[PDB]
């Protein structure tokens, strides 16, 4: 005789209205192989979950055993002592299968505080009919995009690209395209203001000045979706969360008119920012052993496969992409090449705080107030102020 896992595992899930029934069933499925564990599923709106978790942990009461953690939230929560370390625990038993970026997002200062669940990124969406009418290939770089945009405008009147100007996550493809990045964690050095960062601010302004792209200082989500759905532009950069809305658009009655490609390269690189979700164990959990097993189960190939089949979320396990029903999934077909271009975030406590300086400076570049060099300098200065021990 051996004892079985027992006790309670409270799981806080942040999945949306359409996803939560499936995720509750998957979570409760843990009880099939562990009937003495009581899984208590709770859905927490994603935009409320970070604060709710911090408040419960900080009050030493009512915190879940297992928390669904956005990729940036791993370092956020670990940096304030709220996550159990998972190295040398049974939680990590499924190991090298994960996409490297997804694995990396689970680590904070040399320890593992999560297991990967799903990944996403930004990608270049394109109107196939407008590109076909114009005679152009999907552009693979900013230089190619400028040329393609001019052909699209001449032939069809549409602008090539809607460049999202009011949300800093959409700056990152341009930064990565110039071979740049926000910080060098290893050397505790701010890098957003090196020449690659200056060039990235220059690229976005050039795209608009040259008429390859249009943008807006406000309401950028709606403006971008309306422009792309209507054919005012032929291209936009966006994520999986946009697909259903695009399919409701007037130029996409035939979903076969939508193409998705990786974001374009810049002069010295190519990459798109990384999103997604992991699973973490609360540091103060009274049921660590069952929680380790629960996150292993929810991160497992079997569960990742079911998640894609039911919800079309993108797996982190390389093996799962070889499952026929996964390989032919609409979202996997649209996004896997883009996911191969994902670039890791800086996995630091202040990762999310790095976005606001970009938002402000990119806005000021696009309105003409601030030059690329001053924008990059301002971004770097704000980072040095936020990151007191970085050079």
């Amino acid at each position: 005789a051996m004892v079985e896992l027992s006790g309670t595992v409270t799981f806080w899930d942040t999945s949306n209205e359409a996803e939560k029934a499936t995720y509750q069933a998957l979570a409760e499925g843990f009880e099939k192989e562990h009937p003495k564990v009581d899984v208590k599923y709770v859905n927490v709106p994603f935009g409320e979950a970070n604060a709710k978790f911090k408040n419960a942990a900080g009050g030493n009461s009512g915190a879940p055993d297992v928390m669904r953690t956005e990729v940036a939230w791993v370092a956020d929560f670990a940096s304030i002592g709220y996550l159990a370390p998972l190295d040398g625990t049974p939680a990590l038993d499924d190991g090298s299968d994960h996409l490297p970026q997804a694995a990396a997002s689970t680590r904070y200062e040399g320890k593992t505080y999560a297991v990967p669940q799903v990944i996403d990124t930004l990608a270049l969406f394109y109107n196939k009919e407008l590109l076909t009418k114009a005679g152009v290939e999907v552009p693979g770089s900013v230089a190619e995009l400028k040329t393609a945009a001019a052909e699209i405008t001449e032939k069809t009147g549409a602008t090539g690209l809607y460049l999202r100007g009011d949300d800093p996550y959409w700056f990152l493809p341009y930064l990565y395209g110039e071979g740049g990045d926000l910080v060098d964690e290893k050397n505790k050095t701010v890098t957003v203001d090196d020449e690659a960062g200056v060039r990235a601010y220059r690229v976005i302004k050039d795209l608009v000045d040259s008429k390859a792209a249009i943008t807006d200082a406000s309401d950028g989500w709606n403006n971008m979706q309306n422009a792309f759905k209507s054919g005012k532009v032929a291209m936009m950069v966006n994520g999986p969360w946009a697909i259903e809305d695009v399919k409701a658009g007037a130029r996409f009655k035939d979903a076969g008119n939508l193409g998705v490609a990786p974001v374009p390269a810049g002069s010295a690189g190519q990459g798109s920012p990384q999103g997604g979700w992991n699973l973490s164990v609360y540091a103060g959990s009274k049921n660590l052993d069952a929680s380790y097993a629960f996150v292993k189960y929810m991160s497992s190939a079997k569960v990742q496969q079911q998640t894609t089949e039911k919800l079309s979320l993108l797996p982190t396990r390389t093996s799962v992409y070889e499952v026929p029903s996964v390989a032919d999934n609409e979202m996997v077909k649209f996004f896997k090449p883009a996911v191969d271009k994902a670039v890791e975030r800086p996995w630091i406590a202040e990762g999310n705080a790095l976005f606001e300086p970009i938002r402000l400076q990119m806005a000021n570049v696009l309105s003409g107030e601030t030059s690329p060099d001053e924008a990059a300098a301002n971004t770097g200065d704000a980072y040095r102020k936020l990151l007191k021990d970085y050079k």
